[PDB]
This record gives C-alpha cells, sequence and structure tokens, in this order.
C-alpha cells in the first residue's frame, strides 16, 4: 500500500467521490493526517457515538440512569430495529438502547435515545456545549441518511468529529465510568468490528462505529493502534460516489492498510 495521503487520493479517483479523513493521537489530539478535514460529510449512524455521549452526560448529572427501562410501542419503530423490535412487551433499558444503537446500529434505539436528549436540536446544543461549533443533527432516523448533494443537514467534518470523539472519551467532561462505558460500546460493535478484526494483523486494536447512507455515503469512526492499544482516532467519510458498497468498503479498508503499513509518523 502507498502512503496514507496517496491512498486517499487514489480512493477519490477510483470512486469518483469525496473522501474526508483524519488520523489523530487519542491521548494528545495531535493531528497526523488530514484530508478534506474541514469539509462537511453526512454522519449517518456515526452520530450514535455522540448521542450516547449526551446520554452519559445526563447520567453523570443525575438526570438519567442507564438502568431506566423505557417502554415503547410498535408505531415508534423505524426501519432496521434488530434489537428493539424484540422488546415491545418488556421494554429496554437506556443502557441497552445505547448498546443496540452503537453495537447493532438499531435505528429505533437511536430515535428513542434522541428523544431523551431533546431531539436533533438537543443533541446539537450538547455539541455546542462541548465546544463543537460545526457538527449538526437536524433529522431523525432514517431521514438523516439522505445525503443530498450540498445539504448541510446532519453533517460533521472529519476534524470536528475526531475532536468531539476525543473530548467524549478522554477529556473528563464525562465521568470515568461514563468514558469507560462509551469506549466499551465501540469495542463491542457487532456490525463491522468482528469483520475488521478478521483482516487486521495480529496486535491491532479496533473499536468503531460505522454508517451508510445514499449517493454512496459511507463512514467509520474508529480507534486503532498496534500493541493492542487504542492509539489513534481514525475518521473516514465518503460521499457522492456511485460505487458498490463492496468497493466503498474496500477503499476504506485500503486507507486502513496504508495506515498500518506506514504507522510511524
Ligand atoms: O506489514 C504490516 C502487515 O501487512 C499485512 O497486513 C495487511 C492485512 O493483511 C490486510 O488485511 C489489511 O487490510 C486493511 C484492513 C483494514 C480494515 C479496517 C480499517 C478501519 C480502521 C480505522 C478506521 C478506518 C478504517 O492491511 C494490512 C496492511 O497491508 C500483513 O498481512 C501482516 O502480516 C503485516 O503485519
Amino acid at each position: 500500500s502507498p502512503q496514507p495521503l496517496e491512498q486517499i487520493k487514489l480512493s477519490e479517483s477510483q470512486l469518483s467521490g469525496r473522501v474526508g479523513m483524519i488520523e489523530m493521537d487519542l491521548a494528545s489530539g495531535r493531528t497526523l493526517t488530514a484530508w478534506r478535514a474541514d469539509e462537511r460529510f453526512p454522519m449517518m449512524s456515526t452520530f450514535k457515538v455522540v448521542l450516547c455521549g449526551a446520554v452519559l452526560a445526563r447520567v453523570d448529572a443525575g438526570d438519567e440512569q442507564l438502568e431506566r427501562k423505557i417502554h415503547y410501542r410498535q408505531q415508534d419503530l423505524v426501519d432496521y430495529s434488530p434489537v428493539s423490535e424484540k422488546h415491545l412487551a418488556d421494554g429496554m433499558t437506556v443502557g441497552e438502547l445505547c448498546a443496540a444503537a452503537i453495537t447493532m446500529s438499531d435505528n429505533s434505539a437511536a430515535n428513542l435515545l434522541l428523544a431523551t436528549v431533546g431531539g436533533p436540536a438537543g443533541l446539537t446544543a450538547f455539541l455546542r456545549q462541548i465546544g463543537d461549533n460545526v457538527t449538526r443533527l437536524d433529522r431523525w432516523e432514517t431521514e438523516l441518511n439522505e445525503a443530498l448533494p450540498g445539504d448541510a443537514r446532519d453533517t460533521t467534518t472529519p476534524a470536528s468529529m475526531a475532536a468531539t470523539l476525543r473530548k467524549l472519551l478522554t477529556s473528563q467532561r464525562l465521568s470515568a465510568r461514563s468514558q469507560r462505558q462509551l469506549l466499551q460500546w465501540m469495542v463491542d460493535d457487532r456490525v463491522a468490528g468482528p469483520l475488521i478484526r478478521s483482516v487486521l494483523p495480529a496486535g491491532w486494536f479496533i473499536a468503531d462505529r460505522t454508517g451508510a447512507g445514499e449517493r454512496g455515503a459511507r463512514g467509520i469512526v474508529a480507534l486503532l493502534g498496534p500493541n493492542n492499544k487504542a492509539e489513534r482516532i481514525v475518521v473516514i467519510y465518503l460521499r457522492d460516489t456511485p460505487a458498490s458498497m463492496a468497493e466503498r468498503n474496500q477503499q476504506i479498508a485500503g486507507i486502513g492498510a496504508a495506515l498500518i503499513e506506514h504507522w510511524q509518523r
């Protein structure tokens, strides 16, 4: 694989799409690679990590409990509810909802949690309160994945999202237990985590949340590093490409390969 920046370029030329990428040291925030890092991309289900950070902030303040059971109705469900459709009789705890959103990309779970933080406006306000003046959520699942060309709704930038993820995981805005919980949910991703491990060399840590939307939109927010350590945040978004899902996944993986082959920078 070529140098990371060269691979990113090659991915744009092969997808005919825009890639946005950042690579950041988790502990310090040092930016190592940046490509279109101030350009907007749809978040898609990557927003679920920020969502759960807002839930955890409420827990830390005594305004929420991860134990609290929420009962909901079949008419509350939206497209793709693998966990939540199973619990119309017995409900789900707030923490179970978080786990379903982050580890399964359960859309109804995400909407249920969005309701608890004041909807898209409430989550956007939380972002502003942690110093992210760029990321915005405007819609609910699943309309937030529409990815209309040039539409600013439901977008982040790679730089914003990486900084925000670092703030949630490490800045002591959240309690120690809450930071640990958010991290564990990402470690526990079932959508992409196990597949990614199957193709990572021995020794490489992964935690992640992915997203997918229209017009080729695809993304991942990840922690990655050698020696079984979450050394770096890696944020990659794709938009406005007609390519197959397989090829979009391959190109994201190829950027990962470039990082692994050229890690010491
Ligand atoms: O010399 C470095 C390594 O080179 C290869 O490893 C390959 C591996 O065989 C391949 O499967 C992976 O694909 C990349 C898979 C990455 C998928 C997830 C990436 C995510 C992570 C962070 C967010 C962005 C994308 O590349 C590496 C590097 O070439 C060798 O197989 C391995 O023995 C050796 O240790």
